[PDB]
């Protein structure tokens, strides 16, 4: 595998978005993974509709602004036959009536692939070979809310109890040694202003920190 990967540098990632006051990180993580897969498939980067997911995926088990899961979102895209673009179905950060329009669909999936659980090595292979990957993590600490730069490492982080969906867009290391000070490049949905231009470097190969490899997946396009 490569020593480092950064899908942002290859055009697979949209600019950072902001979920605002709605517990929709699961939707942002899902559209991020679909955006990278549609880009790999067609060469066109199109921002997808998290609102489409928020308003319409209740049957698949999601709860809009009250929470959900990326796998349920990919299930909805598969069952629904499509997903609208953000331009056509804008994000408003509140639960609204489902307004899916098939004529406006710009993405599709036949289901999804799950990365072997808890395996950071399996996650690194998926990131290097597929593109950005949806992952769940434990973001429930003040150190994460206030993160600004460097490799994030929180001793109280759990690898089992997860509460926020994010997107792994790559991995790398600090310094000249490729085997130390390793990190996962993660795109968050708290706006460009949070963290490092909206991203966070999470410690890699340090016992699956914050559970990044615990429940990872990607849509099959």
């Amino acid at each position: 595998l490569p020593k480092s990967v950064d899908w942002r540098k290859k055009g697979y990632v949209t600019p950072v978005k902001n979920q605002k006051q709605c517990g929709s990180s699961w939707a942002f993580s899902a559209t991020g993974a679909l955006e990278g897969q549609m880009f790999r498939k067609t060469g066109k980067l199109v921002s997808l509709s998290e609102q489409n997911l928020v308003d319409c995926s209740r049957p698949q088990g999601n709860q809009g602004c009250n929470g959900g899961f990326m796998a349920r979102a990919f299930q909805y895209v598969k069952e629904n036959g499509g997903l609208d673009s953000e331009e056509s179905y804008p994000y408003v950060a509140v639960d609204e009536i489902c307004k899916y329009r098939p004529e406006n669909s710009v993405a599709q999936d036949t289901g999804f692939t799950v990365v072997a659980p808890g395996k950071e090595k399996a996650l690194m292979k998926a990131v290097a070979t597929v593109g950005p990957i949806s992952v769940a993590m434990d973001a429930g600490h003040s150190s994460f809310q206030f993160y600004k730069s460097g490799i994030y490492f929180e001793p109280d982080c759990s690898s089992k109890n997860l509460d926020h969906g994010v997107l792994v867009v790559g991995y790398g290391f600090e310094g000249a040694n490729s085997q130390n000070s390793k990190y996962w490049l993660v795109k968050n949905s708290w706006g460009p202003e949070w963290g490092s231009n909206g991203y966070v470097k999470i410690a890699k190969d340090k016992n699956n920190h914050c559970g990044i490899a615990t429940a990872a997946s990607y849509p099959n396009v």
